[PDB]
């Protein structure tokens, strides 16, 4: 009941911490359109969460496109009548040295990350503002330490932050909140990367002081669940650390 | 609900934050020993806690006393069993120029804030052990910008917060969680100080992106909820803004 009421627009939410968003989230009373390019982990997802009563329609949809946006927003209010959250988790990137890098790079790491989090937020404004809402846009502690081969998303994630917190500036008045999530946890993208880059991946999870990679459902998500309830209503602006205090905000 | 079968500590817990710390632990179904000198409102608090159905228990003590700790501790196991929640709240400074600045201002400031933070770490520490517990300890952001007539007050908070970040590097391995909330609220040491000080009260209330000096008990206390629960239970060694978005860590 901690989002009983409330209505939620979570991107890429077929999956990793997305999905596990979207889960925590009906089971906490909230209406939620779940949006992502793939629609078997999709429409699997609103099986399960109908058939236990919840209510989540899945839009499939690549956010990266110009009319994305506006398609979400216009699925969120056909469904549930308004938008009282916006989870802007969705990123796809590339891991390569800065010399190594191409345009392709920056236009995946950008297209996917940072551009759909200004649009669905210039998009789901009107509906936030009536609804005093709260954004969730997310980072990345690898961005804050300038971890080698991520020069495309750091600097699509460190732009995103830079946007949160102009827009916890500008729309504060409005009453919405606008805060950023860095997590670290066991997802399919992060098995991919631990693939690759063996010995990196290695280092960070015998860095994590908790000992232990994320759980996305017990670990990452109710983080995520604090930002988008009445709990956090006076903290805007921010990054919220769920890395199990691998790295530490001063 | 959230603090179901917990037990608390709570310094400073008789008015202002601490009090509304106090009272939403005990909704939240949390066992409360509160610590304060002021038995007067101390004593009222504990009757209106178990007259409501609660399990509230006052300790009249002055935690600067170095005796303290072990009293406190041994106060909330001889009451409720254990200690799962440590919040480390009571804090006196008073302010002046550096130039102005007296021993006895370092004294008031380490002896009510600092030392009683290390020692009632130390003495709960096997109590937090045992329950996997979560500590919460207080900064604030005028110690952030170094803000004037602070040298005491902010020396004693970055204090804290540095002795937070290596308890919650050193008791992870335990399961304890360290981490700092920075309030901004009405309560009557904020009032004190607008008073002592208007004009630099009046630009820090205007400073505030949401408009609003924090209420105690629905801007501050559940955010020290969301740390004394396991919904941060992947979240330590970090610092918490509570203050409207007014400052906003990196
Ligand atoms: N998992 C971690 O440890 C970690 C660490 C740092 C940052 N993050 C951030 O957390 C967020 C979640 O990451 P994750 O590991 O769950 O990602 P993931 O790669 O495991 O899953 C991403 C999801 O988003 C969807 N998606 C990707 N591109 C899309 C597009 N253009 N349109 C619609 N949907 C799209 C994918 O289908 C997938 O379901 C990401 O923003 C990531 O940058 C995660
Ligand atoms: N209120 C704010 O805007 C604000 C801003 C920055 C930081 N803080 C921090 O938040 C915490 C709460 O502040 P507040 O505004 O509620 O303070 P306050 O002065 O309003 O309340 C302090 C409470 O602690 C008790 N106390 C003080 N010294 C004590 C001692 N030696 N032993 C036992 N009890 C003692 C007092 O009786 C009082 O009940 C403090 O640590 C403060 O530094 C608050
Ligand atoms: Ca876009
Ligand atoms: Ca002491």
């Amino acid at each position: 009941m901690k989002l009983r009421g409330k209505t939620a627009v979570v991107t890429g939410g077929a999956g990793g911490i997305g999905r596990a968003v979207t889960r925590v989230f009906v089971r906490e009373g909230a209406r939620v359109l779940f949006v992502d390019v793939d629609d078997d982990r999709g429409r699997a997802l609103e099986s399960e969460l109908t058939g236990a009563g919840g209510e989540a329609k899945f839009l499939q949809a690549d956010i990266s496109r110009r009319e994305s946006a506006d398609q979400i927003r216009d699925a969120a209010v056909a469904a549930f009548g308004g938008i009282d959250i916006l989870v802007n988790n969705a990123h796809a990137s590339r891991q390569a040295l800065l010399v190594e890098h191409t345009p392709e790079m920056f236009e995946l790491s950008f297209g996917t990350g940072f551009y759909p989090t200004v649009h669905l937020m210039q998009a789901c404004y009107p509906q936030l503002k009536q609804a005093r809402g709260s954004v969730v846009n997310f980072g990345s502690g690898s961005a804050l330490d300038g971890m080698p081969t991520q020069t495309s998303y750091a600097a699509a994630k460190e732009a995103i932050r830079a946007v949160s917190r102009v827009a916890a500036n500008e729309w504060a008045a409005d009453g919405i909140r606008v805060n950023v999530v860095c997590p670290f946890a066991a997802t399919e993208g992060v098995q991919a990367w631990q693939q690759a880059f063996p010995d990196r991946a290695a280092a960070a999870a015998a860095k994590v002081p908790l000992q232990r990679i994320g759980d996305p459902e017990t670990d990452i998500a109710p983080v995520v669940v604090f930002l988008a309830s009445d709990d956090s209503k006076y903290m805007t602006g921010q990054t919220l650390m769920a890395d199990g205090g691998s790295i530490k905000l001063r």
